[PDB]
């Protein structure tokens, strides 16, 4: 369970996020797929791209980044009162695009490494533990709903 303060320090860097959330969805997302590409092969849509400026001039990639980042966003803004969000997000991740909970994990250290890059001013050393825990609960919790939907 986060402080109040660690959530705090969570939601500053996350404003920062805002400023842009469509060119740090794209650095994420990217970083995602360099760092583990079989991840890229869960995207029906785009798992053809293959390479990196491809993957900067797809208008599908960039608005899937918006839209998840958009939605890690509104599960964080409730500080772990997330139960309502997380049904249709574990629902659709377990059930329909079958994305194992380690992938998730993939995502988590490709957020951080990017928050660690473009927000040294808030992503200090303190910051990115709050995020670490931010991002261990909703996977935890995400990992649970998982398990109830049928899905190890
Ligand atoms: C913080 C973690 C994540 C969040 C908040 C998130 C959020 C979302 C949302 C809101 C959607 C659209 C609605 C839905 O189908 O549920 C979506 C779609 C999708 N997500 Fe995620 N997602 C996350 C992680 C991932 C990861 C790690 C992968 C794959 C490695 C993934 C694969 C997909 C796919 C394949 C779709 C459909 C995309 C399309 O229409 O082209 N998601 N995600």
């Amino acid at each position: 369970v986060l402080s109040e303060g660690e959530w705090q320090l969570v939601l500053h860097v996350w404003a920062k996020v805002e400023a842009d959330v469509a060119g740090h969805g794209q650095d994420i997302f990217i970083r995602l797929f360099k760092s583990h590409p079989e991840t890229l092969e869960k995207f029906d849509r785009f798992k053809h791209l293959k390479t990196e400026a491809e993957m900067k001039a797809s208008e599908d990639l960039k608005k899937v980044g918006v839209t998840a980042l958009t939605a890690l966003g509104a599960i964080l803004k409730k500080k772990g009162h997330h139960e309502a969000e997380l049904k249709p997000l574990a629902q659709s991740h377990a059930t329909k695009h079958k994305i194992p909970i380690k992938y998730l994990e993939f995502l988590s250290e490709a957020i951080i490494h990017v928050l660690h890059s473009r927000h040294p001013g808030d992503f200090g050393a303190d910051a990115q533990g709050a995020m670490n825990k931010a991002l261990e609960l909703f996977r935890k919790d995400i990992a649970a709903k998982y398990k109830e939907l049928g899905y190890q």
